[PDB]
């Protein structure tokens, strides 16, 4: 029998998009989806709804919080330092969420962050499902019980090593462990420290799920199920679904002028702005390669346009071989274009999946966020499907020569590291795209969801 599932992701394109990809896969199996989205944002999500008779959007009015830019609904509308105020606003949707649950009566609700929800749902006889679209390796590293009983005695040297029990080994740099130790204590919505919020969610939910498959995420899902004593499910790798909107003819024509596999695509997601020094180093490093390139970047901190921030003489030298562009583009469609030979990525979980299912060589340029950092280590050191750009151990900055070197290595057909990461990427792509991999993951997923509502 088909399930009625409500979807309540965090107000960010990096959560909305994979929740919608998964919604389409569940609707294809006959399940009914009630998708809660900020009101104005719904118009940009319609293109991804492939089953309008089963997936219905329900708008949320994102309420005012002191400091929130007017009319802001998602992390694409606010600076990254304003995220905690946006999460206060999400907390404040509780009244209209409770209204929607009592009228719609879903059997399950998938959610992020809102640890007050499981109390509402169990009063209504609804199962709460904490569904992560980031890597369970990240949650396993930062928010497993061993980390949380240390409370404020958790130091940067503590975060250099993995918690007790952790299933794999990798190294963080000093500045990364320092970032994890500080941001963990920062208030993220309604005065709750970030790690306390997420540990409340893990503790109070009925079940937990992650994007991923047994072959890659399995060891971390096992570790978390042992730690938290409740079901920890895998949805499958959430392979991107096809949009109802074809590739913008302006990008299609320009990309089509380049030799197959010759172009470097660089994008750092939907939220962040580089400091001007690192913006310059990145662009000068791409220029050094002599390859054509498309860099999708916001203007650096303190600047409002790309043109004002470009290194001197840059546009004149680069001419028609390279473009630096600030707007939202159809990244998934660009990564499938045959001209793209290299993807320089901030290692967001969605961008990683999009890169892995395509042919591009991966250059890892993780920005300062726990999931990006841990994704980069797993891709660089465990799966060995990409080359990571060297950063300063203490300052977290890169040089233009390190960007240049990483791209050169993966683009050079005779470079044995480049050939090795290409071969490993092919192995991972062949796994993710195996004819029965996603379908058997979703088979198990749906059986376990049925168990949950039984
Ligand atoms: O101009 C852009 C920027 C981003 N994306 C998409 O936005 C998502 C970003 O998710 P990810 O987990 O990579 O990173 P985040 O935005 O959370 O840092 C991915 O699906 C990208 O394909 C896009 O389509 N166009």
């Amino acid at each position: 029998s088909s399930l009625h599932i409500a979807m309540f992701p965090w107000f960010a394109m990096g959560h909305l998009i994979p929740y919608l990809h998964l919604s389409n896969k569940l609707a294809k199996r006959g399940h009914k989806i009630s998708f809660f989205t900020p009101k104005k944002t719904q118009t940009k999500l319609e293109q991804f709804n492939l089953y309008p008779n089963l997936i219905t959007f329900y708008p949320l009015n994102v309420p005012h919080v002191d400091g929130l830019p007017f009319g802001a609904e998602t992390t694409s509308d606010v600076a990254i330092s304003l995220g905690p105020i946006l999460m206060t606003a999400m907390d404040q949707t509780q009244n209209q969420i409770e209204l929607l649950l009592t009228q719609l009566k879903p059997q399950i609700i998938f959610f992020d962050f809102v640890f007050w929800l499981p109390k509402i749902t169990q009063r209504l006889g609804i199962k709460s499902f904490l569904y992560f679209i980031i890597n369970p390796a990240t949650i396993s590293y930062t928010t497993s019980p061993p980390r949380m009983f240390e409370a404020e005695n958790l130091t940067e040297v503590d975060l250099m090593k993995p918690p007790k029990g952790y299933p794999t080994s990798f190294n963080l740099q000093s500045h990364e462990a320092k970032h994890l130790a500080s941001t963990r204590k920062i208030e993220f919505g309604s005065g709750i420290p970030f790690s306390v919020r997420s540990y409340n969610c893990l503790s109070l939910t009925d079940a937990i799920g992650f994007k991923g498959c047994r072959e890659i995420e399995g060891p971390y899902v096992d570790y978390l199920q042992e730690q938290f004593g409740k079901p920890v499910l895998l949805s499958g790798p959430v392979l991107p679904e096809q949009s109802k909107t074809a590739l913008d003819e302006k990008w299609g024509s320009w990309l089509g002028g380049f030799k197959d596999g010759s172009l470097v695509y660089c994008a750092l997601g939907s939220e962040l702005k580089l400091k001007q020094d690192q913006f310059h180093e990145l662009l000068l490093g791409l220029e050094l390669t002599g390859f054509p390139f498309l860099a999708i970047l916001k203007p650096p901190v303190g600047f409002e346009t790309i043109e004002d921030a470009l290194p001197e003489g840059f546009k004149e030298r680069v001419k028609e071989k390279g473009i630096v562009h600030s707007g939202w583009i159809q990244q998934q469609l660009i990564l499938e274009h045959p001209s793209v030979g290299c993807f320089v990525t901030h290692c967001g979980a969605g961008s990683i999946t999009e890169g892995l299912v395509n042919n591009c060589q991966m250059v890892l340029l993780p920005q300062l966020n726990g999931d990006y950092i841990i994704n980069a280590r797993i891709m660089g050191r465990h799966l060995k499907v990409g080359v990571e750009v060297k950063k300063g151990e203490e300052d977290g900055l890169f040089t233009k020569e390190s960007v240049y070197e990483a791209v050169k290595i993966v683009m050079d057909d005779e470079n044995e590291i480049g050939r090795e990461v290409r071969s490993n990427h092919t192995k991972v792509r062949n796994l993710l795209l195996r004819h029965d991999l996603e379908s058997s993951c979703l088979d198990t997923f749906c059986e376990k969801l049925q168990e949950l509502v039984s």
